[PDB]
């Protein structure tokens, strides 16, 4: 058992937010919505190269976190990711908005 060692709460539900016209699934962590990165890359930023996206993320000091086992499962149950997805990155709402703004406009 891990509970006796005082583990932190895990994600138990998902939510969503609208990013540049697309509804993206998220998990609230630390008071901020964390957006499913693959979903963004496959929709709002579908026509941008991963090289450019990555380059701009670095310039904006955007850190992409990794889905916990619980978050990965929830996204799969929601049909957002295939059941065979090995992992999934997350990006904060603020970071995602700035990234899309930098790429889509100006």
């Amino acid at each position: 058992g891990s509970h006796m060692f005082m583990p932190s709460d895990r994600s138990t539900e998902r939510c969503e937010t609208v990013l540049e016209g697309e509804t993206i699934s998220c998990f609230v962590v630390g008071g901020e919505k964390r957006l499913c990165l693959p979903q963004i890359l496959n929709s709002v930023l579908r026509d941008f190269s991963l090289q450019q996206i990555n380059a701009v993320c670095d310039e904006l000091h955007i850190y992409c976190s990794r889905c916990t086992a619980d978050q990965l499962e929830i996204l799969k149950v929601m049909g957002i990711l295939p059941f065979s997805a090995p992992s999934c990155g997350l990006i904060t709402k603020t970071d995602a908005e700035r990234l899309c703004n930098a790429l889509l406009y100006g």
